[PDB]
């Protein structure tokens, strides 16, 4: 783990 990611983002989808 260095340059890994481990977020989720959400917001609104139709």
């Amino acid at each position: 783990g260095n340059h890994r990611s481990f977020s989720d983002k959400n917001g609104l989808t139709s």
